[PDB]
């Protein structure tokens, strides 16, 4: 049994709600929260930026420390640091970036870090400003991670119309 409340089970593990993820994390806590981070770990919009800013900006200042120690990840890799106040680590992992001309086939290389921890909280990877298809993004989850997900989607009108289509 876990903390995780009014989600819909979409399948054995993937699990899916309508809910602003910086609101979900403050109230749940978890172990961890997905962030969709680019390589740079520059947090400026979307989910990112959303999630640094209730941090108080401390998520960017650990993220810049980490990016001039290791430079920066690659395209469908991640890195784990603190999750502030928001949840115990926060995984940052880089879906490919449609707007940037980034391969979609990356999506699951990005979705597999997610198998390393055995709950997350995460948004849709490469929705948003990311650019994909959110649709592509929920099937990519389904077929690839195999631990336990509790995914947050912030638009009514987008997390209806995934539920409605998902096969
Ligand atoms: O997927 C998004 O575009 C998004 C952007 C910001 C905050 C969020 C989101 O979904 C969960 O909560």
């Amino acid at each position: 049994v876990n903390s995780f409340s009014g989600y819909l089970k979409l399948t054995d593990n993937v699990y899916i709600k309508n809910a602003d993820i910086v609101e979900e994390a403050k109230k749940v806590k978890p172990t961890v929260v997905v962030n969709a981070a680019n390589v740079y770990l520059k947090h400026g919009g979307g989910v990112a930026g959303a999630l640094n800013k209730a941090t108080n900006n401390a998520m960017q200042v650990e993220s810049d420390d980490y990016i001039a120690t290791n430079g920066p990840l690659k395209v469908g890799g991640s890195c784990v640091l603190s999750g502030h106040n928001l949840a115990k680590h926060c995984l940052h992992v880089v879906g490919p970036n449609v707007n940037k001309g980034e391969d979609i086939q990356l999506l699951k290389s990005a979705y597999e870090n997610f198998n390393q921890h055995e709950v997350l909280l995460a948004p849709l990877l490469s929705a948003g400003i990311f650019g994909a298809d959110p649709i592509h993004s929920l099937r990519v989850c389904v077929d690839t991670v195999r631990t336990n997900v509790y995914l947050a989607v912030f638009d009514k009108n987008l997390y209806d119309k995934l539920v409605s289509s998902f096969l």
